[PDB]
């Protein structure tokens, strides 16, 4: 097989380290093309490996030109950059696989981290120290405990549920969720969560809201002026799902107005964020309430180790012709959903 | 009765937030209550040194109320002058600014009360937050954003999950234990503790904790170390060059206990050299921290690994509400002559432990 790897020492998901699989592949007798050129090699690539952290767009055109293409692998989780409906439509026997579950703990941790950072007002506290100041009242006047807060998640899938699990020992007043399906009843009692049936009702009673839902027509621009006006005044909002779920200027406006006390997360639209993106400079009235990071929560070194191993497991299932894939990793199995 | 209340001035910040009870402007929310009861409340931030408002009122104060976040040093010399003193209250937890020893050894009839339990959840949250910020490399990541940069690889190269890490606490009291409880669902490899007494086995198992009998073998195996112990002869300068050398290489260290438990320059050294990947916490010595305290500018090889804050973890608005209420409850027990204090609040009761 000819394999095209698109990226950008426990680092793996960069074009210098090659998922740590460069030798794993050559000593199996394969040719590895690693790039950050790709269009040169698509006509004869049997396999294309991508990363959601520097996504190569597997467009309609590229699919067309890929006459040998049998397999696209996402070394991580997220297929937004692959034209899956087109592959499906073509009738071509192209499998698309991802390392389902490899990102979830990492992002769930990031969410809880961000909540604590916003709630406890960590950002301006640390900024005082490094700027050689000390004024405790300036920090404490907007520092709260996460204990006693009502916390709501929009989406209770793999990431959202793991968020709830990590919140349980923090003694929130209550954990709430909105989703398109019920959590299995045992799973629900294990975190003490209560399902709320509509989004407006959910956000109205929440001190902290976290967005853990797929981007689709239903969630695109979901967090807009109108919805934000139904949040508790002074709520904290975290989003590590997708940038496009929020209306960027609407969020910034709600933070400046005090509708939100804080906003944080590591997802942006457009991404990578323009130098001028409103979420870089937005602050609450106290000059804080911003816990934005670049999109990295799922590229910790521990995550990368899981992506590397998972990519090998997928490749081995393909090379052997066993196709003994994990049901959960399959996005398309020979063009089929 | 005359009550002297020593707190910080919050200035502009006390106007911003009604719930900031622990400042001179807001007076623990008890000023009108005391007034309606006919007591005289002197509220001050001026605690040093001799001509101070505190020292002016000491000779006839019946009650002195203090805060760990701006501690009035209730020294032997002040105790001797305080001819009317019957009660010292800590509006919070922490009594190292008060000469308990002298009161107890003399047998002077002075009670010393604190609001036990009111601080613990706040500090425990702060420790877990600080663990996450360090391990996940949050500080330099947030810095990229506000600086108008975007370079994921520069962050990801020193970013880990907390899952699968070995995490050890030095001290398993009220705070150390609540840290362990909050770490359980993060799936660490193992939770460990060092302490001078064992946790009961039910408490140990609730959190999957294993006792390690000495600090050297505790830190030797821990990816993350958190210090949750009182300052005494066993802990003063505990975290020094020698002990640091025994830490797992690239460890993260969190201290929300007392600054003097660490040797400051030793921690800075271990961070620069890579013995520690990160250090964070809200405690300093001296305190407040001088503008040139080494923990301000210290960083790891990548210019990060610093999650220090000023000393505030126990003074969130939620904690202040509990301090203010607990203080009022103590004063009520005193004023009524019931002396129905919560047993856990009593440090000394008329000079006796």
């Amino acid at each position: 097989a000819k394999i095209v790897l698109v990226l950008y020492e426990k680092l793996y998901g960069c074009t210098e380290n090659k998922l740590g699989i460069a030798n794993w592949l050559k000593d199996q007798g394969h040719e590895l093309i690693t790039t950050s050129v790709l269009d040169q090699h698509i006509p004869d690539a049997d396999i294309i490996i991508t990363t959601p952290f520097h996504p190569a767009y597997i467009t309609k055109e590229r699919i067309d030109k890929a006459k040998k293409l049998k397999l696209v692998v996402v070394a991580g989780v997220g297929s937004d950059h692959i034209d899956l409906d087109y592959i499906n439509q073509t009738g071509k026997k192209i499998s698309v696989l991802e390392v389902t579950g490899s990102n979830v703990v990492s992002v769930a941790e990031h969410v809880v981290m961000t909540m604590l950072v916003l709630v406890r007002n960590f950002v301006p506290a640390h900024e005082q120290i490094i700027n050689h100041d000390w004024e405790v009242a300036a920090i404490a006047k907007d520092a709260y405990d996460i204990e006693g807060k009502t916390i709501a998640t929009i989406g209770a899938g793999r990431i959202g549920y793991r968020v709830l699990e990590r919140l349980v020992p923090f003694n929130p007043k209550e954990l709430l969720y909105y989703d398109y399906q019920a959590l299995p009843k045992d799973a629900e009692e294990k975190v003490g969560a209560r399902r709320v049936e509509n989004i407006e009702e959910l956000v109205a009673q929440a001190d902290i809201v976290t967005v853990n839902a797929p981007l689709h027509a239903g969630t695109k621009g979901l967090i807009n002026k109108e919805l934000l006006s139904k949040f508790k005044k002074g709520a904290w909002l975290v989003n590590t799902a997708r940038g496009a779920i929020c209306v960027a200027e609407d969020v910034a406006a709600a933070l400046e107005s005090g509708q939100l006390r804080g906003y944080g997360g590591d997802v942006w639209f457009p991404q990578p964020a323009p130098k001028d993106h409103p979420w870089r400079d937005m602050r609450n009235k106290y000059g804080a309430g911003n816990a934005m990071t670049p999109h990295y929560s799922g590229t910790t070194l521990d995550a990368q180790t899981r992506y590397a191993q998972g990519t090998k497991n997928i490749l081995e299932s393909f090379f052997t012709g066993k196709f003994d894939y994990r049901p959960q990793d399959i996005i398309l199995l020979n063009g089929e959903y």
